[PDB]
């Protein structure tokens, strides 16, 4: 039962392929056209089925060359509305037909940005991007909108001539529009299976540059020559990648390099991997996210959660993978680095929510829970510690990476339970049952809070981050003139940004303290995204009004959630800043990312 969706399930229907003939409108900010879906019954005598839909309106379901009956039932908030049609002909078992429904989006969509052309690099085109992960695929087309599905697409896309249009497909030409020669189509195919979640379209002024024998790298002009430095680990990270999950099936690895308002990290859409441009650090140091979007090529995207309830089958198995390829790049000691920051990310968001709190369990019950809402580090890093712990337990990371290759061919093309993950660990390692025994199951996966267990952690490289943060909490005010520049001399960028964060474990610390920090290391000089973030965080919570309008600007210049929604949090918890926090959501709220200006009015309490 898949909770988030209110379409038949995969027992008694099953799409196989989707068409997509479609038209962007930039005046109407709307997309229009066909989705013709190939459907199996799974059934004899299958004479209805219900598809998802949100804010979409339909014109005509056409089977068999005529149109059919339908019903759009009664709105069920996130979930949207479901879509009842009614067969012609009752189908057999196994049967295939195709449902080619006419629809358009709503402006409105979930699933889309719509950026005028001052929101854009270039200024002088819009541009359109969509993020459908976990349920806003239903806001673009009618589907099954539930991971338990897996169908192959293909799609013919018309825009303006001047623009470009993308997918997360393999690229399969251009030309003029016959209908209109102000315009081109733009065709794309999918020849893997893969969950609807994963489907994705971009629409501006793109230009590419190639990095590497699989990949280009597409953004605006003006972010084409950073972008493939910043990027040009990839190819290394793939050949790692496949080293440890088997052959990448998916022949192309393209990034695409959004605009600013983009709300995640990245987005591991097939053949296209979405990122944030706040990765452009100007030195690679956050290409940890690459190695993330990389490993879900196999963890996520060839074996994937069947529901939403088990998301931490994506993200646990991809973040394992990914501190991998980080520790084959740059050693053993940074893998331990980055797993220990890890769990003090976990912490943050255990005592963000509460230890008792529902959303801090590994697998978690979505029914009547917008997936949003509950979205956090919990899965990944929980997940992640669940991973490390048996890794630790069975013998070793060579051992265990053995397991996570046989996992990843086992489950390929398919949607899986915690149970069937669980039933592959017990026999994959029939041997060390005893071992599997020991684990306290019902408090790892369905338990809140912390672990019953932490893991062991090298220490090597957080040394010297506890040591200066401890130094600086145990600081009085005779003891500030003793700091000076020369103490981060031997710190990478990684450890200031730890050091940042065990120092805001504890905030706040005293403002002089804060006006000493800045007056010795010029914080504010970094531009760094994870260590600018932490440090406003940090001025913001120890009261440093100079930072109000530091902490404003990144806010509202990006939005990326795990940097804008704490950045407006604490804003508004400072008694100085509050009004100007709501203020400013207020007026940026209409030009927002709509899930992003959904959680930021959530967390602030104005509707
Ligand atoms: C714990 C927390 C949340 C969930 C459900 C969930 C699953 C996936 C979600 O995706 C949100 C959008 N993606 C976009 C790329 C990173 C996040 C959001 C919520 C399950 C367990
Ligand atoms: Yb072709
Ligand atoms: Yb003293
Ligand atoms: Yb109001
Ligand atoms: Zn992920």
């Amino acid at each position: 039962v898949d909770t988030c969706s209110l379409a038949s399930p995969a027992s008694v229907c099953r799409t196989k392929h989707l068409h997509l003939r479609c038209s962007v409108d930039f005046t109407r900010r709307t997309l229009t056209g066909t989705a013709a879906l190939t459907v199996q019954s799974q059934e004899d005598n299958l004479r209805s089925l219900v598809l998802d839909t949100k804010d979409l309106t339909i014109e005509k379901v056409v089977i068999n060359g005529q149109e059919v009956k339908y019903a759009l039932g009664e709105r069920q908030s996130y979930k949207g509305s479901p879509m009842e049609i009614s067969l012609p002909i009752a189908l057999s078992k196994n049967q295939e037909i195709v449902i080619e429904i006419s629809f358009e989006t709503s402006p409105k969509s979930s699933a889309l940005q719509w950026l005028t052309p001052e929101q854009t690099s270039g200024k002088e085109h819009p541009y359109l991007f969509s993020q459908c992960q976990a349920i806003h695929c239903r806001a673009i087309l009618p589907c099954q909108d539930t991971p338990s599905v897996k169908l192959t697409y293909t799609a013919e896309v018309s825009v303006p001539k001047e623009l470009v249009a993308l997918m997360s497909a393999i690229r399969d030409g251009e030309t003029p529009d016959p209908e209109d020669p102000s315009r081109k189509i733009y065709k794309f195919i999918q020849k893997v299976p893969i969950p609807c979640y994963l489907i994705a379209l971009v629409v501006g002024a793109l230009e590419s540059r190639q990095i590497g024998p699989r990949t280009l790298v597409w953004s605006e002009k003006e972010q084409v020559e950073k972008s493939a430095y910043e990027f040009s680990e990839t190819e290394s990270m793939l050949k790692i990648a496949e080293d440890l999950g088997g052959p990448y099936v998916w022949g192309q690895y393209d990034l695409l390099v959004l605009p600013p308002s983009f709300p995640y990290g990245g987005m591991e859409n097939p053949c296209l991997t979405f990122v944030t441009p706040t990765l452009l650090a100007g030195d690679k140091s956050l290409s940890n996210v690459i190695a993330h979007e990389i490993s879900h090529s196999w963890t996520g995207n060839l074996v994937t959660n069947k529901t939403w309830d088990h998301f931490w089958l994506n993200e646990g198995h991809t973040v394992y993978l990914e501190r991998h390829i980080c520790g084959r790049l740059f050693g053993e000691k940074f893998r331990h680095f980055n797993a220990l920051g890890g769990w003090g990310e976990l912490q943050n968001s255990v005592k963000t929510f509460g230890e008792t709190h529902p959303f801090t369990k590994l697998v978690v019950d979505l029914t009547d829970i917008d997936p949003d809402v509950a979205y956090s580090s919990v899965p990944y890093e929980k997940g992640f510690a669940l991973l490390f712990y048996l890794e630790q337990l069975l013998g070793g990371p060579e051992i265990f990476l053995g397991f996570l290759k046989a996992y990843v061919e086992k489950f390929s093309y398919k949607s899986i339970t915690t149970d069937d993950w669980k039933d592959f660990l017990y026999s994959y390692f029939k041997d060390k049952v005893d071992v599997l025994n020991q684990v306290d199951w019902n408090a790892w996966l369905y338990s809140p809070g912390l672990p019953p267990i932490k893991p062991n952690y090298d220490m090597t490289l957080t040394n010297a981050c506890i040591a200066l943060s401890q130094r600086w909490i145990t600081a009085k005010e005779d003891d500030l003139n003793s700091f000076n520049a020369t103490d981060l001399k031997d710190l990478s960028s990684h450890q200031l940004n730890e050091f940042l964060a065990q120092t805001l474990q504890r905030a706040p610390l005293p403002l002089g303290h804060i006006k000493r920090m800045q007056e010795v290391y010029n914080f504010n000089a970094i531009n760094n995204s994870e260590i600018r973030f932490r440090w406003l965080r940090l001025c913001i919570q120890s009261k440093w009004e100079d930072a109000i309008p530091l902490a404003l600007k990144m806010a509202t210049e990006q939005g990326r959630m795990k940097f804008t929604r704490p950045l407006f949090k604490d804003l508004a918890a400072f008694d100085k800043s509050h009004d100007q926090a709501v203020r400013t959501y207020q007026e940026h709220k209409a030009s927002m990312h709509p899930v992003t200006a959904m959680l930021v009015g959530k967390d602030l309490k104005v509707d």
